């Protein structure tokens, strides 16, 4: 598994400690991890929580990803901004028991959290407990086990309308302002963590085409 | 000012609990509610959160109604359903400061919301209390009050994009399964609601021809 | 109504914020409140959630006070503090919920508030929220409204128990360590509050003679 | 360790959820855990939050339990009664931060816990959740290192205080109200475990002329 970490402006600053606790989750089950930023340092690429929508699309859509954690100050802009495009699933989560309900019984590929309210002292235990329930059984199991059929019946009922509620992946990212395109991807590791990892042939073409 | 609430058929049994604050809340304000159930009633019209999204989603871009109050077990299956429609930004609130933020950082129109998770006793003054935050001042004020300028603005651009990456409404009506449509809008009283209150005679008409007038 | 405010040393640069909320719901509602600090003053006379446990059980018990306000990093320190007083009932809360039950359920006379765990945006919107549901109703009137009875008279039983657990409050302020005590009373307004509000002439008198006068 | 799980009248009905999640997680730790009741049952012996407290100063006063899991519906109450007793000390806990914390900031013997308020769906998760967080690390380490001085430093100076604030437990013991003392001790299996793990000849002498 893939996963991906992506902060926008007013939370940059918690960047490195939002990325030890995700490195350390994903260390101990041998996933992968990668830090698009922002990394909270001064002059760096900047992200609004919208580009985080944006970017989350693109790496998942593309494969460079498997899953994606975000966020903002409440965690509901990013939420937003995700769910707004084709092939993001991202839901929201406060505590370990919503992240673990999250993996079952929504199944999505990426959250939202909040960096800003409810984020004090113990926050960071918090997202190491949090990122362990999220990933502590494959996802989509279904809870409890009594309403497992319901629950995956309706997460495929919902992506069957997604299918047809989102225009063409490629289209949107054509059609958008192409600036607020090129900001997103202008991250000091887009390049180098993209392109390796990246499965859509014809996504790769577009964003190389937006570089060069 | 309408709002509507609507209930799923997991968290049906609580659709009186949750009426009843937001009635309360709604009768202090001077505003309209439109129950559009699950309404915890034998053998009645089913919705799932995924119904749940449509409904809100016809309710919001209609004009039918101006908020919308729904949710689920956990309230994010509703969240994700109703924001995957145009016309639509559903927020989850799980404490009355959520609800606050929510209204002055997103300044959205739905609002979905933990039914079964953490809800025990004094749940339903959660609800009457984040109620009463959601609509206590004018939305899109901004928290902190000082980052006002640029939420405003990357609200405004979410809007730009949502016009980009989703089909047309009525499309997306005329494309869905239409039995899964029909039976969204087949409550007992989503005729006497939706017709009365609509505000988009392309919406209207086309949902008369799939009740068949 | 006269409500102290108490904060020790790792919270004191949030005693503004807390006294600004803890001040807006008093004035709506005609409550004296007095700031015992810590105020966030470089220099100034420190407490530790221990002290701040002893000050609020010389508060309460000498009518000085009749609600506390206090707390620390997570609120529990100051809770098992102020708890090992006579005469002093000290809940936590981390939601305005919390609060409105504490209230009605066990009807105490201090709250011990997390001011660093959970802190964030919105954290002073969430102590004013809970602050005008703590004081909502009469205390003591029970929740669910049905539990009443056994609610209150449980609470009176708590009250025969800590009437044969606890030593008298004046023996334990001359067993204590002196130097601790004279600490926990050198703040700069503390003789200011206490001693125009003090009931107790016993307390106060044995407090005169450990400032010397 | 030996653990103690004891229930009053109220939350009965969730003991056997309560004591699943706790039995596990003290299974995989190789504690030794006690149900003391209540069980849920029709017609056994009744405990109110207030014996609560009175029972669990006698389970740990007397060493037959080396930590206690208690609460009510809001949770107040049962830390209200527990921390009315000598060498008991009694936190609450919502959520799992709140329970490592509790063990490393105070590092008490007993926890109080809401049993209702905010016990929904998946609170039987948080109650695994947050028994794994509290016994994670062995008490009283401090959190963060930074803060573990004087963190404890003032635990060491409470327990200096209550050792002036309360009477003496078995004097206490005499004094109460003996019926509300017998109900209290009264529960099927509590001289079974009770006698087997007390350590205080002075506590287990009064309380076998309670019982006999």
């Amino acid at each position: 598994m893939k996963i991906a970490l992506i902060n926008e402006n007013s939370q940059a600053s918690k960047n490195t400690i939002i990325y030890k606790e995700l490195k350390a989750v994903s260390d101990e089950k041998g996933f992968e991890v990668f830090n698009y930023g922002m990394y909270g340092k001064e002059e760096e690429s900047q992200l609004t929580y919208v580009q985080n929508g944006l970017l989350t699309a693109i790496l998942l859509n593309s494969g460079a990803a498997d899953f994606v954690i975000t966020g903002c100050g409440a965690g509901i802009g990013a939420m937003l901004a995700c769910n707004s495009f084709p092939g993001v699933v991202c839901g929201f989560a406060a505590d370990p028991v919503d992240a673990y309900l999250f993996s079952q019984v929504n199944g999505g590929n990426a959250l939202s959290l909040p960096f800003a309210k409810g984020f004090g002292w113990g926050a960071e235990l918090n997202l190491r407990y949090l990122f362990e329930r999220l990933f502590e059984d494959e996802k989509g199991g279904g809870y409890p086990k009594e309403r497992a059929v319901p629950e995956q019946r309706n997460a495929r009922i919902l992506s069957e309308i997604k299918q047809i509620t989102y225009r063409d992946l490629l289209s949107v990212l054509k059609e958008i302002d192409q600036d607020f395109l090129k900001e997103t991807i202008s991250g000091e590791h887009f390049q180098e963590y993209f392109f390796a990892n990246c499965q859509n042939q014809n996504i790769a073409d577009y964003l190389k085409s937006v570089l060069d």
